[PDB]
């Protein structure tokens, strides 16, 4: 499959993948399903806070991304290269949940694994599920970090 | 008042509990190493950051803790009962960590599992996996909200 490859090569690409050898990562991946988010260049985006748990990696492509106070203050903005995942801190949280507006910096693809299934995913193989708990760990740290800078 | 009926009743209180039969929490439990943690009432200790990487549970009497930023600010001060989780998104993460100052307010004993340990856990019963997740998913949300909060 083509557009199989591209999602491998995400995946390689992504943090999750850290600690897996290839056949851990086939076996992860090929008995998993997932839609496909394509997303025409410099054209606007808002995912909001129910639509975004679930697992988006990127593909394809670079998108410029930036969450939204309760304001419009607009915070933490970022640029994700393929291999990148949306919010994944935010895939898991009841309360609390900022939307997040998407540049496409050029033709993008996102691939879009939903929620339960990759609370499975995680399950199944322990090495995903280290990686992704210690993604949204260091998020958490960060914000942390950022927050004494913010203050008096 | 036994050790073992301290710490099943911690994670009772726990919000890592949520869901799992009474029976599953036992076998949990049950085959599990973990050490000790004994905090005199009103003096002030320091944990951080290196050691932060074990799962910490408040098993008796209630502490304040907080962060403190590179430059000496506390940040996110919080009072911890009987059930709480001290720290849990700086378990797994692995740069930024700030580091920790407990205050007891009664005589306190927290518990430490080990990370290794609670990796495994967290494998054997997903519904502990879902919760732990979560808790730190909603940290992350909090932490978000309150950055937005500051800046102006």
């Amino acid at each position: 499959d083509p557009e199989f490859d591209l999602l491998l090569k995400a995946w390689k690409s992504s943090g999750l993948s850290v600690g897996m050898k290839d056949d851990e990562l086939l076996a992860l991946l090929e008995s998993c399903s997932y839609r496909v988010e394509r997303l025409k260049a410099e054209e606007l985006y808002a995912i909001g806070g129910d639509k975004l748990q679930d697992l988006r990696i990127v593909g394809v492509g670079e998108i410029r991304a930036e969450m939204v106070g309760p304001s419009g203050k607009q915070i933490l903005i970022d640029t994700l290269a393929v291999g990148r995942i949306l919010a994944p801190a935010l895939l898991f949280a009841s309360e609390n949940i900022l939307p997040v507006t998407l540049f496409a910096n050029e033709d993008s693809v996102l691939f879009r694994i939903g929620k339960e299934e990759f609370k499975g995913m995680m399950h199944k193989y322990p090495t995903l599920m280290e990686n992704f708990i210690g993604m949204i760990s260091d998020i958490s740290a960060f914000l942390m970090k950022k927050i004494h800078q913010l203050s008096l």
